[PDB]
């Protein structure tokens, strides 16, 4: 099978070619990364030094953008992959991350999708656990859509739901040296993360992967 | 009820106090505004309504005008963004009801539009606590309707092309409007059809989880 | 004259329209506000002058507006609360920006402008001017760019969380030069600064 | 011998390392990129002691002073990407510089108009040493052609611009306007682009300010 992966840290990111190397090892796979009807540039560009060799683009737009070009540029893919991010996609996060939506329009497109983010990172100590996340992910029934977190080590795996906790606008008081008043604002999480959350299964060591859906659309009300 | 108005294009869009009037036909209206996740220093001053308002010009962003506004302003039953030509999300995470309303752009007449904020602000008012809706309104509406998120539109398209300077690059392009999918927000306004979209935070899909 | 008009704060700021309106006595102006190679959006917007909202950047509001607003003398930013005027300057054009660093009230500042504007316009073409008005000015200075107000310092602190971040504050105004825009502006003085863009340092060459 | 180094496209760049790894072979090399208040994180790099900074390029040029104590010099880069002309007065890596030198220090922009930083580490290292036999202080801005073939003096390219807007409307229907601006004279000679056109490496001292003194006399 074919692969296209991308991110949203950029062509660059340590990050993006883990996740390529890890998934070297399951198909060919092809890049396409960050260096109303919008112009996308893409010029090729070099894959790593002493790394495995991957065709690869560096492209002048959006995660989703890379998307949309890398299908367009790379001929038929049959699955799309965006990270590893650096950084989380935990909980709300997840609704408005750049990470997510390359994912989502892979997903878009009618094909399988994952994203993969590392709340932080040592990818020599992670590959394994790209690999086993990668085949599992593969078992499941096609096409699918998924929201990979995994903790700095990882020691298990657990499927997950988005943790959906409500927060508190904490506002205090300040002044910086020149005297200016000003106010502190810092939102904080109600409550500490519920088991069966991602943010849980993460803070608890294991990799997390959550099923998502392609919006935020309440049709139960 | 107690109201926050606030926006994305800043105190001094026609748009935020288009929405503030039409509010205050609901209850006590407080504003708070822009002036153009961890903590971070936030300014407010108070600013002169242009009805009477008590009002801040924030520098800030639309979410950071919710939390000095509460803190400002006290409590309030419902955060209202727009009309914008974040927030809501924000108050609603913070648990109060809220609503965005969007004019998707001519210049829009808000004296002609007021009716339908109106009419508009009475329907989501009939919704069970708390609600986050996304509101999206035609120029000139022939009608309302409940919608879903519109997402076949982002299937869309990559053409080629060449600028002026003959260097080549690809479009991408949503599906045309007249592709829109029916109960979408998207064919809604393309129709004339003010648009509400009920939204929940969870991204989750349950029914691959169970 | 001509006088193609724009800012920084887009279409719906003050700023924008107390310079229009005071620009109109000396010339006549079309508004560009922003509400190689790269598409440009811009729409009819609507004393009253005619206008366009213009969905890019200032640069891209001068090169629109010279386009749609046939020929124009003179290019002119603000007021504010690639620059406008440089790229007005760019293109052969005289300009200047003006932007005052509580809210302005352009009643007061109306006849600031406009001794200003008669000045400016009194200048060898082309020019390029950067123009600082303090919020109740009590004349008029030509001065240098204030270089020091950028060599602020550091100062360490905590946020309410015990979480650390350093402050970059500019230097006092106290601190200002006398002669450079910044002192201009600190003791009451509308500040026009002539600049060129060029920054070689030819003593050094 | 201390020394800051710094750019304009962040610490993944390989532009930075390559004109670190060439600042080590120099003095000891402390690193400060970005990705009111100012935050940085330590993080990882031969291995230097570095910070990601959220904030901008002078941000990090005044925090990494801060940090890193008592430094001589100042660089930033090597960002990827051209400075020539009248980008100068409108970047990041050049205003970097302009911080360093605000600060009381030696510093120098480095920029590739686009690159293999392997065939170009023999000319940043004597581009650097070059600059060392300047008085001090200097503030300088140095352009490196992918491929040089010489070094040379240079002042900033100033030339006027014709903002080119071609009509055009989107697959969709939609109007716009291309906008291109295009200049009218080639570069003259003895400038940054007039150099680096032709294979030669450009470097351009540099003055704090775009005050018109002339014009005030």
């Amino acid at each position: 099978m074919r692969i296209l992966v991308t991110n949203d840290d950029g062509i660059y990111s340590p990050g993006l070619w883990a996740l390529a190397e890890a998934a070297s090892q399951f198909g060919e796979v092809f890049v396409a990364a960050p260096d109303i009807a919008h112009p996308v540039r893409a010029y090729p560009h070099p894959s790593p030094l002493h790394a495995p060799h991957f065709p690869a683009y560096r492209v002048r737009g959006t995660p989703a953008d890379c998307v949309a070009l890398g299908l367009h540029l790379f001929g038929p893919v049959d699955l799309v992959l965006s990270g590893v991010n650096l950084g989380s996609n935990l909980g709300h996060e997840i609704w408005h991350s750049g990470t997510v939506a390359a994912a989502k329009q892979g997903y878009l497109f009618g094909l399988s999708a994952a994203a993969f983010s590392v709340p932080l990172p040592d990818f020599a100590g992670l590959r394994p656990w790209l690999l086993r996340t990668l085949e599992t992910l593969l078992r499941l029934e096609r096409p699918f859509l998924v929201n990979v977190n995994l903790p700095l080590r990882p020691k298990g795996f657990l499927w997950t739901r988005q943790s959906v906790r409500a927060y508190e606008g904490v506002v205090i008081p300040g002044e910086d040296p020149m005297g200016r008043p000003f106010y502190w604002f810092a939102p904080r999480p109600l409550k500490e993360a519920e088991e069966g959350t991602d943010r849980w299964a993460v803070a608890q060591g294991f990799v997390s992967a959550t099923p998502l859906r392609l919006d935020l659309t309440d049709e139960t009300r």
